[PDB]
RNA sequence: CCCCCCC
RNA sequence: CCCCCCC
RNA sequence: CCCCCCC
């Protein structure tokens, strides 16, 4: 009975990876970028969104992506979009009287944001004593990263739902971005997060662009505190869409007794197959659900209901499960694992 | 008695694989493709099938395959058809006044579908408040993938019968494609599935084309949620036509006691030969029955009636057998294995 | 189909 | 988010 | 001959 072995998942991944033909999508579409020579101007825009109370926050995400394009460069951004499987033709950004003319972003919107910000600045300078510090002004060099930090907060919740994503973004940005909120008292995290979620859902190649910025930022030798915060949040998104695997390795670390049942031990083989596929893909496996790589779903543990039920029960026992919305297929294993997990958490045993 | 060994199955596969002559079929036949430059138009057609209630859904499968041809490209599609063992001459697609002239698809049909869809859109715009969202319109970019998702649902049931295939397609598409059904309330999954089943049976080289699209989609770096769903369904088709091998590895994982009988232990040698042949073919072994590769049938376990009966009994005991229509040759082994499988399922043993 | 918590 | 002492 | 279930 040693030879009765199939290895289906490795074969599926081998089929998906070994393709001699490249897909082509978004052939007739275009997107906007801004060259690095305009970074000092786009920073202003990315900051002129933050300290004023704007009626429409619709294209804030596009301005954050514009700053990313200034950071990497226009040619590198076109190359990134091309290697992301999307045949989008980059459209460059121009200036006019100065202000920016970003493609697909109406000049009325940019003018409205700039005018609202100028009026707010004049009002806060006229009434107050005219002692605006260097960090409270729109031309601060970390304002684009503060906007991209809200974007990165909503990036970590792209596997989740829209409403859960917005609530988590607001809750976490009131604390993660407390200093920016103090510097810019009137920044509407809900609307900016909504804009970023809309951008990430509509233009999926910008997820790849956004990921490339994270790499280009994490590999840098120096950075401000805003960029370090952005990288911290960006890395919090790494295992997005695959929390079941993380809870499985947690259960294995917990030495759950219900892991030794007959059905769990029956499915452990294909479970180890899923983990081997994770290792096979390597570093980019974590970014599969963030990118909406169609290859995602090879890492699903839905084909092991007893293992999934035991792991969710262990998570519920440790209190980790929180408000996870997954299904528990086998309730008896879930409850038994929960009981053991509570017993282990409550008990204090030292070796 | 160590040398009394034959290895017939390896020899049969060696004969089949090591052929110096290539077959030629469909020599005088032609098929239609659409170049990528028309993708933005074909998308419309692939979506103009979905939100209107059409009398004839006869060539919907050809429109899905046309979108696949736009995605891969005309030259790559001709090459795919050539390497699939079929000498079909590709015929390109043209436009006229705009609409498409697909070869083998009557222009009356295309005009009828377009006119029905335009009339339905006008009716739903005139009566309603004229607030059609961006996902409910025919020009949505995931509509071709929604049609190909119905096609992929009927693709997983190509080893099954036509009626079972259509019933499963409707049942699964009311749930898998619930969001598309909400977006397009009036999409007739039965008729579209019938069209796709007819296409897959008549033109078998389009199975190879359809498989190539799955690879070109699974290997992509990014994709929409529709394409991820399509790849999920496409991978659900992987072991099609070979569920007996999957249930055999399930039985081995279950540690069924009836595996140790004399006749089961007698046939385990050639059973392991079948599994070794699976490993020998490698990743493409799963796609043999989907492709109707004549080499399929080397993976049949019909020459091991006692092993097949024990495995089917184990499956019936675990409740996995469902409504499987295979034959049980040896009823005593089937019943004994079923009894042990029920006993193991009912019993909760933890190591 | 998949995903779904907290940081 | 992270960091946080003494030398 | 083979295939045949569910997701």
């Amino acid at each position: 009975l040693q030879g009765i072995h199939l290895s289906d998942l490795s074969y599926k991944h081998a089929i998906l990876k070994e393709s001699q033909y490249t897909i082509k999508r978004d052939v007739g579409t275009t997107t906007a970028v801004t060259p690095s020579s305009l970074q000092q101007e786009i920073t202003l825009l990315c900051g002129e969104i933050l300290y004023a109370k704007h009626a429409d926050y619709k294209y804030a995400a596009e301005i954050g992506i514009q700053y990313i394009s200034t950071a990497l460069g226009s040619e590198r951004v076109q190359q990134i979009l091309r290697n992301s499987g999307s045949e989008v033709q980059v459209v460059l950004t121009r200036t006019y009287s100065q202000m920016l003319d970003i493609h697909g972003v109406e000049k009325s919107w940019v003018e409205e944001i700039d005018k609202e910000a100028r009026k707010t600045m004049a009002t806060l300078l006229k009434e107050s004593s005219g002692n605006i510090p260097q960090n409270q002004r729109p031309s601060a060099p970390d304002t684009p990263i503060i906007l991209l930090c809200v974007g990165a907060l909503i990036f970590t919740k792209l596997a989740s739902t829209i409403e859960v994503g917005l609530e988590t973004t607001v809750r976490r940005a009131n604390r993660v971005l407390s200093d920016a909120l103090k510097r810019y008292p009137r920044m509407d995290i809900p609307k900016i997060a909504r804009s970023f979620y809309d951008l990430f859902e509509q233009k999926v190649y910008h997820r790849s662009l956004f990921i490339e910025y994270g790499k280009a930022l994490g590999s840098s030798s120096t950075g401000s505190k805003a960029e370090s915060l952005f990288v911290n949040i960006f890395m919090q998104a790494y295992g997005a869409g695959q929390t079941m695997l993380r809870w499985g390795v947690i259960a294995r670390s917990s030495n759950n007794i219900m892991l030794g049942h007959v059905s769990v031990q029956a499915e452990l083989k294909q479970v180890t197959e899923v983990y081997d596929l994770v290792r096979e893909m390597g570093p980019e496996s974590g970014l599969l659900h963030l990118r909406q790589s169609p290859k995602a779903g090879l890492l699903s543990l839905a084909n092991c209901p007893n293992f999934a039920s035991v792991v969710l029960g262990n998570a519920s026992g440790l209190g980790i499960i929180g408000m996870y919305r997954g299904r528990v297929p086998n309730t008896e294993l879930f409850s038994a694992a929960e009981s053991y997990a509570k017993s282990l958490k409550e008990s204090n045993k030292i070796n």
